């Protein structure tokens, strides 16, 4: 199973909210092979707070090189 609680802790997302994402991700089958599929829309569907979409998504984007 995909380590999300350390993907939101390297993006620079707070311990608190990093709990919350972790428990959405995995009940919503989220994957790492998904990740280069996440966009903005389905961050904030996932319940990302706007400056965590930020964080994550400058993280992922520096990821795959885009």
């Amino acid at each position: 199973k995909y380590d999300w609680f350390e993907f939101f802790l390297n993006c620079g997302v707070d311990v608190s909210n990093c709990q919350r994402y972790t428990i959405n991700f995995d009940r919503e089958q989220l994957t790492e092979d998904m990740m280069p599929d996440i966009n903005n829309s389905m961050l904030r569907t996932l319940g990302l707070r706007e400056g965590d979409i930020v964080r994550v998504m400058k993280h992922l984007d520096k990821k795959f090189g885009r």
